[PDB]
């Protein structure tokens, strides 16, 4: 059928050839995987600086190239583009799937917030820009919505800077960015998405700030069950704290959409000296 064909057309474009990829040095090495360097060779000759990804039966295997195959589909600037996918195999006979970025030498936008406070990082970022980190990021979700694509780890470590100090999405799936009813049902919908982005928004204005200050992961659900919330951070614009605070109404249905909260920032920046 279209369904199918459409599936099978996003299958060939995704994958990539192991002999036009070469490996460089390791960046970072977690428990979940590798993200390492390395250089593409493209369809023009030359090659391109790429990040890749390192991620166990064979239905995995194609449940990952078939989700692959649907990210590699996006196309927004504020959504990371996924270049393709690569699967080498292990001596054990254990397959080692990988994942190629574009590379992103200024790196996750929670660890820039951070360096940002420290005299050797980037200079004090004004409030200018802190917003457009914002806009920026409810752009790329807006986007994701409007597809109904939920993103599930939306935080300030899963966004990316480009070189042009555009924010992208990233890193598509931390008890404290989840929201109340995920937490208690274990169900997730856009909604869902948009408790995590004023979560987002709330990392951004305290340039880095781990959410909840003096509760434990496991004391969250009872801290939000009585009605607590995110505190406004200190010299935050009492406009900015209502929108992230929209954010994180108890019913999911009355928290606003990417949409109109993108609206709201908007106004909110264009209305700054
Ligand atoms: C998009 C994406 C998708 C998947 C995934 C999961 N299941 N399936 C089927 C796929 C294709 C996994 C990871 C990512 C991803 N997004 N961002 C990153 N990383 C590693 C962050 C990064 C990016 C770029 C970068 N440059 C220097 C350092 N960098 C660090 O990883
Ligand atoms: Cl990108
Ligand atoms: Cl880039
Ligand atoms: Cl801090
Ligand atoms: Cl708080």
């Amino acid at each position: 059928g279209s369904h199918m064909e459409e599936l099978q057309n996003k299958l060939e474009d995704v994958v990539i050839d192991r002999n036009l990829l070469i490996l460089g040095r390791i960046l970072g090495e977690g428990e979940f995987g590798s993200v390492m360097e390395g250089n593409l060779k493209q369809e023009d000759g030359t090659s391109l600086k790429v990040a890749v990804k390192t991620m166990s039966s064979q239905r995995e295997i194609e449940e990952f190239l078939s989700e692959a195959a649907c990210m590699k589909d996006f196309s927004h600037p504020n959504v990371i583009r996924l270049l393709g996918v690569c699967i080498e195999m292990s001596s054990q006979g254990i397959p080692k799937p990988m994942v190629i970025l574009p590379f992103m030498k200024y790196g996750d936008l929670h660890t820039y917030l951070l360096y940002s406070r420290l005299e050797t990082g980037p200079r004090h970022i004004p409030l200018q820009t802190l917003l457009r980190f914002m806009v920026d990021i409810a752009l790329g979700m807006e986007y994701l919505s409007n597809r109904n694509f939920l993103h599930r780890d939306l935080a300030a470590r899963n966004c990316m800077l480009r070189d042009d100090m555009t924010v992208c999405v990233a890193d598509f799936g931390p008890v404290k960015w989840i929201a109340i009813e995920s937490l208690a049902d274990r169900v997730y919908t856009s909604k869902s998405d948009v408790w995590a982005f004023g979560v987002t928004m709330w990392e951004i204005a305290t340039r880095g700030m781990t959410p909840y200050p003096g509760v434990q992961n496991h004391e969250m659900y009872d801290y939000l069950l009585h009605g607590h919330r995110l505190k406004q951070p200190e010299d935050c614009l009492d406009e900015l704290y209502e929108i992230m605070y929209s954010c994180w109404r108890t019913d999911p249905l009355d928290r606003p959409t990417f949409s109109v909260l993108r609206l709201q920032l908007e106004r909110l920046l264009e209305s700054l000296p």
